[PDB]
């Protein structure tokens, strides 16, 4: 029905926005600290020296486990 | 259909799993360093010395901003 397309509409940009801003391709998975914005898979944070979101100097990158993974 | 019904769990699942697994209300929002583990809350993270999943000693949180965080606005 329409309401299925709906849903399906809500199931795929949720899965969208879980994917990396930078590939479109990995998981997020990686997390710019000190500023915390968790938005890269971690072979694209790794490159970066400061967030891609608020320019924040990186110091270091945290792997995460999130339970969606 | 059926199809709506599987698709509603689905997206309920998912939206679960975006929850504390300690109080089951708020928004995963925090990360247990340094073994990673994101599954709490920040007021479920502040209150444990080990992490829930793993054990780990909590040596410190640090407040994540995921892309997929909702709010009543
Ligand atoms: C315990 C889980 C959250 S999870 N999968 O561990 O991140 C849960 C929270 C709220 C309702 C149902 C199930
Ligand atoms: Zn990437
Ligand atoms: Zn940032
Ligand atoms: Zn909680
Ligand atoms: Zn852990």
């Amino acid at each position: 029905s329409q309401q299925t397309r709906v849903l399906q509409e809500k199931l795929r940009k949720l899965k969208e926005a879980m994917l990396c801003m930078v590939c479109c391709e990995e998981e997020i998975n990686s997390t710019f600290c000190p500023c915390g914005h968790t938005v890269c898979c971690e072979s694209c944070a790794a490159q970066l020296q400061s967030c891609p979101v608020c320019r924040s100097r990186v110091e270091h990158v945290q792997h995460v486990y999130l339970p969606t993974h």
